[PDB]
């Protein structure tokens, strides 16, 4: 988790907009309002949790540091 | 599970109709009876038992905390 | 495990509750469950064939049944 | 594995012939050779050593009895 | 793991055997087996590639091996 | 982790240009930037982070050294 936490704790700090992918090619938008080992709560009009066993891939609107 | 837990257990305990969207497209509606370390319940007619490995997203029909 | 997943399938076992298994690629299998481990679910009907769990998606009975408290 | 274990060694001690679907809707046909907690070696002309992780269904040609 | 998965593949490796390889997608992938871990096949070829065992099907020899 | 570890620290510390295969045919290209246990962060326009669960294969675009 070395990496991927700091990642997504940053772009959760920051509330920067990502788009999240999923496996069958669904674009996910909103920010990071939470994660924990298994899923992350993505925030618009709902906070919806979404498993990250179904994500392929995970990008910010701006790129950002760790 | 610091937060999927509490999350599926407040969408249980207040009886909030969820959309449950599975990896390939289709999507599943009802209200989460309950859930352990690899299933949850969806009622509404029958209940069914869903396997979380199956499942992309858990959206409720209204906010939640 | 688990708590629920356990005693909700063994329920379906021993009543012998017809039910549809929808696969993750949109296969629905259809039968009683005659058993099942950890992994796999023994299916009967037309024929009888073994399902690991990591390819269901859902389990669907054909009509309400007890559920784990 | 309770089940799984004299399942796949009832194919295989008694040559039965089965059919493997992958969960990409893949049929593969053939008898179990052998196995182990990861795969299954599947022979019939060809010989192939099968994920059980891509494995949906295992369906014999006959009913086994464990 | 495991008892038969390791021999298996560690048979087509030594012997420069060249396979394919089938992803869970349907694409087939072709080369020799150069190495592999728990995780990742390493397919030799003009370059090699790494492949991870989740994405993967089958592994089928192009000449039956022991 | 004995050969996958090293074989992206090759192309990470390198900076070898390559494509990641997802598991639903997406090719995605650039270089690694960074990895741990689960995922990949794939530099390109912009850093991505790519579950390796959805990765298929990882392709260098030259030969590299294996472990
Ligand atoms: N996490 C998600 C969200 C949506 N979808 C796909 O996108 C479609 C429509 O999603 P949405 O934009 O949320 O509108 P819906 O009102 O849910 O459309 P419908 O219920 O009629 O399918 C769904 O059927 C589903 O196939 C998906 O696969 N995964
Ligand atoms: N401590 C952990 C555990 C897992 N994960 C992420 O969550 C995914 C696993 O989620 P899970 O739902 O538990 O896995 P499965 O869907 O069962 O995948 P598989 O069958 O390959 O085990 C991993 O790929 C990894 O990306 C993570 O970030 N950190
Ligand atoms: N958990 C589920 C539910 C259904 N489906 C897919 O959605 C289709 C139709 O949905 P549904 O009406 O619920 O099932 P069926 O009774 O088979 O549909 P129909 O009677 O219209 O053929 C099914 O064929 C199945 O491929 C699925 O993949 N997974
Ligand atoms: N567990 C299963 C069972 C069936 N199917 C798909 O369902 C299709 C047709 O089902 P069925 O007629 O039962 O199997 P077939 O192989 O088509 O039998 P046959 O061609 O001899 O009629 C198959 O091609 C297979 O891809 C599947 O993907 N997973
Ligand atoms: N384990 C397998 C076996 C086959 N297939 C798909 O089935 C297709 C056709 O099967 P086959 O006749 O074996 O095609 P080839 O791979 O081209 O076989 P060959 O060139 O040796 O004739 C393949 O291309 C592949 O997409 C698959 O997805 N996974
Ligand atoms: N490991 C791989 C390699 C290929 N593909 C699929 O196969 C398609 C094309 O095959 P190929 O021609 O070999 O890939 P290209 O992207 O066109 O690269 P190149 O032609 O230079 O090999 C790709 O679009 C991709 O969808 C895949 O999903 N997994
Ligand atoms: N003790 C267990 C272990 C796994 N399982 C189920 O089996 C699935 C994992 O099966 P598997 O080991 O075949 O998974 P893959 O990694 O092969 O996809 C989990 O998602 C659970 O649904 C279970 O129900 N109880
Ligand atoms: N601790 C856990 C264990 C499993 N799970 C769910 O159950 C499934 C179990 O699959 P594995 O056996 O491969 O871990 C996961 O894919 C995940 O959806 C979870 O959400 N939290
Ligand atoms: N202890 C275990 C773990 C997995 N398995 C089988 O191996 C596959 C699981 O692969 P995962 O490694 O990715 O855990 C499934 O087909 C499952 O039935 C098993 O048969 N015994
Ligand atoms: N010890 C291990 C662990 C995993 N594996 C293979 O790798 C798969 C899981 O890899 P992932 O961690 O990428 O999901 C298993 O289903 C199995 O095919 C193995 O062959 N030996
Ligand atoms: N030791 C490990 C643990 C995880 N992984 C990667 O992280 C992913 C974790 O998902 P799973 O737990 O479902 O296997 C694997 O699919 C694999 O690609 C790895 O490559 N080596
Ligand atoms: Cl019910
Ligand atoms: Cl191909
Ligand atoms: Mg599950
Ligand atoms: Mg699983
Ligand atoms: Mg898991
Ligand atoms: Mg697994
Ligand atoms: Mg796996
Ligand atoms: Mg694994
Ligand atoms: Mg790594
Ligand atoms: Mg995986
Ligand atoms: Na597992
Ligand atoms: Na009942
Ligand atoms: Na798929």
């Amino acid at each position: 988790h070395s990496l991927q936490d700091p990642y997504l704790n940053t772009l959760r700090k920051e509330r920067v907009p990502v788009s999240i992918y999923l496996v069958n090619g669904i674009k996910l938008q909103g920010q990071i309002e939470s994660f924990d080992q298994f899923v992350i709560l993505l925030k618009n009009t709902v906070s919806q949790m979404v498993y990250k066993h179904a994500i392929s891939t995970v990008v910010p609107s701006r790129p950002v540091r760790l």
